[PDB]
């Protein structure tokens, strides 16, 4: 069902994607614990992920949320960095790819920093870095991200001092650091079919001069 194209590093698409990724890293409170100390990526290759079951299934939602909420889907692109990304562009978001113990209850998160989901490009917090050095750090090895249509509809606020159920009456929760006023938001969706793994980028972080 999948297919992946290839973006050319010549075609703006390509470069509007990439420029995303740059332009939304920041600093991280772990000093770099979790997904490595770096500034800016290494672009590898970016694709597009074409999936028309997939696609249906999105939209079919998207159009139900925005019946719901004002006529507005509050659709975002959001990163979402995971262990499981190939099963994702194959199978879509679901339960499996919720986090449990996360700030905002079991479901399915995504960031503004891209940076911010680096850090569980490897698992949670990092896991144990990279499959072959063991290095959270790794400047060697290939890291994806995925960078995805989400679909918030009504979306309930949550300050954060930094599959369950959206609360009643929402379609998403938004978690926005209160403290940190450099640390953009995350956001969580309860059903898989409220996101869409739009592009698949292959990245390397890259160590400071
Ligand atoms: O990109 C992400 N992937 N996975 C998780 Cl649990 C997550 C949790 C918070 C913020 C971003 C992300
Ligand atoms: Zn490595």
């Amino acid at each position: 069902g999948t297919i992946l194209i290839d973006l050319s590093p010549d075609d703006k698409e390509f470069q509007s994607v990439e420029e995303e990724m740059q332009s939304t890293v920041r600093e991280h409170r772990d000093g770099g614990h979790a997904g490595g100390i770096f500034n800016r990526y290494n672009i590898l290759k970016i694709q597009k992920v074409c999936n028309k079951k997939l696609w249906e299934r999105y939209t079919h939602r998207r159009k139900e949320v925005s019946e719901e909420n004002h006529n507005h889907a509050n659709e975002r692109m959001l990163f979402h960095g995971s262990p499981f990304v190939n099963a994702i562009i194959h199978k879509g978001f679901d339960e499996r790819h919720a986090y449990i113990g996360g700030m905002f209850g079991a479901g399915i998160y995504f960031a503004e920093n891209s940076s911010k989901s680096n850090q569980y490009v490897y698992g949670i917090g990092g896991g144990t870095g990279c499959p072959v050095h063991k290095d959270r750090s790794c400047y060697i090895c290939h890291r994806q991200l995925l960078f995805c249509r989400v679909t918030l509809g009504k979306s309930f606020l949550q300050f954060s001092a930094m599959m369950a159920h959206s609360p009643p009456g929402h379609h998403s929760v938004t978690g926005r650091p209160s403290v940190n006023g450099l640390a953009l938001a995350e956001y969580v969706i309860y059903r898989g079919e409220q996101a869409y793994p739009e592009y698949l980028i292959t990245y390397q972080i890259m160590r400071p001069e």
